[PDB]
């Protein structure tokens, strides 16, 4: 049973700005997804200190970067805290409303798109490089879900039946035709080194077969 939802007006507006504005420094999307993974990893590590049974769904805390030239996808996987159904549909959209507002005003005052993380809405920077985004996520005490959007004002949420994942979040970027430089090992390494060199979790860059 696939449910279809409208984005809140401000998020739709932000997504259009991101997709439509001329801005050549697209590489910052990666820093933002890795930073989101790090925050979700911090959250489950904190919670596990007062309740050790929260790591029964997996003890390892890490990030995998997985490019696939065949599918033309870049996948970021973390074993962070995960998201509930209520996160995917309501809560995250609600929190982002004020950050979007402030970000959009700041851009009029001479700030640039690369400052998006400072406003808590870095996730939407994925649309700099991706025509479609899919998020598979599993939170303790709740089922696995798939969220998906190609923008255009809507997103979908369903119960996920694919490979079960224990706990955490997997973001799948279906890249735009002219953005395949981000499947190259060398380019990905250069970007991680420049923008994400002090993340406190191991980051494994998978190599492709062919
Ligand atoms: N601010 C924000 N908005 C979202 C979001 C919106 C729609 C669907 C999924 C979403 N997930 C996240 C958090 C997130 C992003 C991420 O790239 C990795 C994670 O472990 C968690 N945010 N974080």
């Amino acid at each position: 049973e696939v449910e279809t939802f409208a984005f809140q007006a401000e998020i739709a507006q932000l997504m259009s700005l991101i997709i439509n504005t001329f801005y050549s420094n697209k590489e910052i999307f990666l820093r933002e997804l890795i930073s989101n993974s790090s925050d979700a990893l911090d959250k489950i590590r904190y919670e596990s200190l007062t309740d050790p049974s929260k790591l029964d769904s997996g003890k390892e805390l890490h990030i995998n970067l997985i490019p696939n030239k065949q599918d033309r996808t870049l996948t970021i996987v973390d074993t962070g805290i995960g998201m509930t159904k209520a996160d995917l549909i309501n809560n995250l959209g609600t929190i982002a409303k004020s950050g979007t507002k402030a970000f959009m005003e700041a851009l009029q005052a001479g700030a640039d798109i690369s400052m998006i993380g400072q406003f808590g809405v870095g996730f939407y920077s994925a649309y700099l490089v991706a025509e479609k985004v899919t998020v598979i996520t599993k939170h303790n005490d709740d089922e696995q879900y798939a969220w998906e959007s190609s923008a255009g004002g809507s997103f979908t949420v369903r119960t996920d039946t694919g490979e079960p994942m224990g706990r955490g979040t997997k973001v799948i970027l279906h890249l735009k035709e002219d953005q395949t430089e981000y499947l190259e090992e060398r380019r990905i390494k250069e970007i991680v080194k420049k923008h994400s060199q002090f993340i406190g979790y191991p980051i494994t860059l998978f190599v492709e077969k062919e």
